[PDB]
């Protein structure tokens, strides 16, 4: 019921406002372009024809724009009005104008929390997906009931530049990750003994398999933390050699990714250097 | 319910390993290794230590095979043929696609009952229930065998073709070589220098492993899209992949993180949408890389 504006009704703001409709929140929207608030304000929305009346209207100031450029060309004529009030940007860029961003709020008196979607829109709302978010602790505090509303909140920490590096850095995770599974289709699917196995199959047990990943990250995170790398009972010597037979069977089974020489040429990068006892975290000092 | 008679041939670390979680689990457990004196901790734990891989097969019904290579499988199993007839194989050795199905064929003509299988974790996370052991071949086998098999790990039937073991085994281990070094590129871009960063490898695992639940979502909408040769981008097109990779590199390149991994990602699916696929989504890439 708490009273709750956004600004922006591209796909992803409508869908944020829609999703505030939906928790019971008092939703107030704006939009540069107008004509774009019908729907929402059919769901209970109030469409108003100014950004001043817009942030007026609520405490809490949710922005998703297509750049932190047009951020600052609806909200920097506001400034004064935003004393007090409490700021939460969705939009996507990069850490520095994030920075920026939270800087130019601080010396306005707004609290700042910059944060970063990590879904689509037809995403929000709906369980498991989340929202990250980094600034003002205060504003995170206050907010999350609400902001709960979009998806799942997570509070990075203090550093509005936060959530734009973990949108990146979790991306690339996805891509590892889409990518590899990309190669273990194929794999399963080529013609060859064992193989004609159908994607889904295939991914029926991937998923299972997931959590043993899952768990070989949360072991090696504090590997790289520590600087110091016990491989255990799978060793980079071990990785070297069985990423050869990937190598060997891709080959054979007409799969090239590109993914086996990326990891024996890693791999044997740690090797020659003589870290062939240790775990996969030691590969952290040969990509950074 | 009731406990089992199974024999373990190979005594390396696995071996032993799957001997000791069998006797765990109450099963009159016979092993036998080629090299005398590996077998003493078994022993003290209720194991039957016997001279001869002939003495172990004629022990048990269920034969557990776990040796270095399937050529050491062959020299040890080829002078027993004729001891086999009747008995369940299970043959937990890795290796090639064909070599378990050389051995499957020879087990076949002989009488056997023949399940190759793979083991999804190493010695010490054998007998814990969350670790996965994937089986293919006989059906019969598997459903007999499996309240035996639990004592190890997690049973998985992958289906009737024997081979279908090893070649999963090389797609996981990819699948979690792609992830690990996703992974390992996010904890260098956030561990870097720089507005946002300097932050733990432990603070962004923490987030990456709640954002793993929805990285499965996206393989279990992409898998039905490779087996209907259709690939709808909606609201997440290859254009969109493209666009942030650049993201991803440009971002990499500030911070002197160097893993190939964006070169990698930016040239499949620059290929992808050159060739007229942009709007499709990331499962259209499998045409491009078999
Ligand atoms: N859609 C996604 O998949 C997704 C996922 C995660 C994050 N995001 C982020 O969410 C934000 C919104 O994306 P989107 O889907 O809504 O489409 P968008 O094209 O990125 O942004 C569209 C919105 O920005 C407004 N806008 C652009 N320039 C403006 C300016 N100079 N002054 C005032 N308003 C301006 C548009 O107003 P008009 O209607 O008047 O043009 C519209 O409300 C982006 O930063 C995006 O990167 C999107
Ligand atoms: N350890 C792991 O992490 C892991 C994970 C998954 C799968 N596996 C698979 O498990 C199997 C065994 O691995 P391991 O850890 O036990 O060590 P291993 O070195 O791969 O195999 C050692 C065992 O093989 C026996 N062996 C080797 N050559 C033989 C021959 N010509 N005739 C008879 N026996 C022979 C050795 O007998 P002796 O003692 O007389 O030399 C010993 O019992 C391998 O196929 C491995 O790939 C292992
Ligand atoms: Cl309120
Ligand atoms: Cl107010
Ligand atoms: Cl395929
Ligand atoms: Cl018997
Ligand atoms: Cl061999």
């Amino acid at each position: 019921g708490a009273k709750v504006t956004v600004l922006g009704l591209g796909p992803m703001g409508a869908a944020l406002a829609g999703a505030f409709l939906a928790a019971g929140h008092r939703t107030t929207v704006w939009n540069r372009t107008p004509g774009k608030g019908g729907s929402l304000a059919g769901e209970g929305a109030t469409e108003v024809a100014s950004a001043a009346e817009a942030v007026a209207a609520s405490p809490l100031v949710v922005v998703c724009l297509a750049t932190y450029e047009a951020v600052h060309e609806v909200l920097d004529p506001l400034a004064d009005e935003l004393a007090g009030r409490t700021v939460v940007n969705l939009t996507s860029g990069s850490p520095v104008h994030a920075r920026e961003t939270a800087n130019w709020a601080q010396q306005h008196g707004a609290e700042y929390l910059d944060g970063v979607i990590m879904t689509t829109p037809s995403g929000i709302g709906k369980p498991d997906y989340l929202l990250l978010y980094s600034g003002s602790q205060a504003a995170f505090d206050g907010s999350r009931g609400t902001l709960c509303a979009l998806g799942e909140p997570m509070n990075l920490g203090t550093d509005a530049a936060m959530a734009s590096v973990y949108d990146t850095a979790l991306l690339g995770l996805m891509w590892g990750t889409l990518t590899g599974w990309l190669h273990g289709v194929a794999l399963m699917g080529a013609d060859g003994p064992g193989g004609n196995v159908t994607a889904t199959a295939f991914t029926e047990v991937a998923n299972r398999w997931m959590k043993t990943v899952g768990v070989f990250m949360n072991t090696y995170a504090p590997h790289v933390d520590a600087g110091h790398y016990p491989g255990d009972e799978f060793t980079l010597h071990l990785h070297h050699r069985t990423m050869n037979i990937l190598a060997h069977a891709s080959e054979l089974r007409g799969v090239v990714s590109g993914l086996p020489e990326l990891l024996t040429e890693l791999t044997g990068r740690a090797i020659t250097a003589g870290h062939g006892n240790d775990s996969y975290a030691r590969l952290v000092e040969f990509i950074r």
